[PDB]
């Protein structure tokens, strides 16, 4: 889901390694240093790309993921491991969450949602309605799966024209 | 209300991903540091965050501490400027913010006088005093605003101001 | 400039003490994770009870910028006003001057006293041939009071220091 | 004080022949009828009277109720209009009533600005802000009146008033 902060890239892995082995190594490693923040294994899963010698580590919690960053250079089967953040990682989470204002009220979820998907699929979206009436308040929020579309979308939507309202689109912040 | 929602606050624009306990720790810490806690112990008992709509509610142990916290409106929490407000189901004792309006030209009516007041925000109540025999204005009126913080905005924008040959007087009726 | 490690604080509660003030900000900083290392960011606090304002000194430029996020914060019930000092320069050395054309025989003092003719200097240095130790004919300086800079340029630039017209301009 | 004389009041112009018992019974009864009491029992514990100089002192069981009885000032008792004031040893904590003064012709000095101020009463504090490099008025000042009450009198008589080609602003600094 929102766990780009729950995964880690592992380069230079030894040849032959299995996902299980890697999994053990890091769980064992996390223990020796007391990097663990609870009983049980911090690493849920490991996916290996045998051809390009790399893999990803799936952690159960954020902090324990940040903690594993300290294993960069660590030795596994006589080879120095390379540890890095995934590329999707956002140190400042939600920084690309958009705000869509000036939405004519007659427009509904799917309508406004469609207006947005023009630039691509969303990972999140919600149109604010009045808890009482159930009607729309004229503003929404979304976040694009591909984070680099936020600027494309703003470019095409900010200032657009719908009915009599002037759409305001920017980062929610 | 008229007595509910006295120990809760709305917290908008919370940090994305923030936990409830974290939220709680931040506010309790501020209560001490800012010197708003009135007694030993945590002023904040619980935090209810709403993921999808990105907002939260704080639950305070006492009524007074709940009001003190209002002073945190705008406080920065992990880069985010917190929006602190009263629960919508909240509301103060009527006439708590009643306003007195003096220095109005007697020829003006309720709508003309109401139009100068409504430009600041909606009115929950309003009345222009008139001689019951003639129905002619006496030059002064009372009113209260739905949102009660518009009260000071109307005061700041109208009190002491010039309107005709007179100098408007706008203040809390008390 | 150290005015990049100082901040102004207004509306301080009556009777507050420099210690009380120092603990507050060092704690506010720690609470927000605005700290860039271990220890306290605030090194000291200066209080003027009469005009009820204060000055906080920090150990780093970043943290100083980081504390700007404390404007409107509550301390003893009262809201604090945090602002940058007036002698603040978002642009580090945009008033650093170049004094070229200096006669080939003058030295620090000789060249300095001429510059202090418009005010005290925060920084100065005469360029010399590291080996011969001989003057290269140009110097750089900066006035403690950055507002004199233009008056000094108006005053010196083009002056006749014996056998050549002095050149004074912002070194930028 | 800084904290003494917190539960006492001076009562002038008292009825002649009046007893301590009667005076006590009057205020206690008033605290109840006017809904000023805050707990079962009597807010007024004792009354000391000075027959010759015609005054008395009320002693309250609490700090808040004493402050409340302040509202009875001018109340008529057996024909007499009572003078309710605070003990002279009683002192408000500084800054409580500090006033801000804006809209001042930046060419005036301390004495000239105070002259207009002290016309409402004596100042126990005063300062006109001046550029430290030039020593020139910034056009605004702070001050505090010795007699706390003069505060709402300077405000009513100076706030929003005109002084030259400008409009004065006078209000508590809080």
């Amino acid at each position: 889901p929102l766990g780009s902060a729950r995964r880690l890239y592992v380069g230079n892995i030894p040849f032959g390694i299995t996902e299980e082995a890697m999994m053990d190594f890091f769980n064992a490693q996390m223990r020796l240093g007391g990097l663990t923040q609870a009983p049980g294994n911090p690493v849920l899963a490991v996916q290996i790309n045998q051809d390009k010698n790399f893999a990803f580590l799936e952690f159960r919690s954020v902090d324990e993921t940040t903690q594993a960053m300290a294993f960069d250079g660590i030795i596994f089967q006589g080879q120095s491991l390379k540890i890095r953040r995934p590329h999707d990682y956002q140190p400042l989470p939600g920084a690309h969450k958009l705000f869509i204002g000036g939405l004519p009220n007659y427009l509904n979820d799917d309508q406004v949602k469609e207006l947005l998907t023009s630039f691509g699929p969303l990972k999140a979206f919600n149109l604010v309605k009045d808890s009482a009436t159930g009607l729309s308040k004229g503003y929404a929020f979304c976040e694009y799966v591909d984070i680099n579309v936020t600027d494309q979308a703003i470019a095409g939507l900010n200032g657009m024209q719908l009915g009599d309202k002037k759409l305001l689109v920017q980062r929610a912040s």
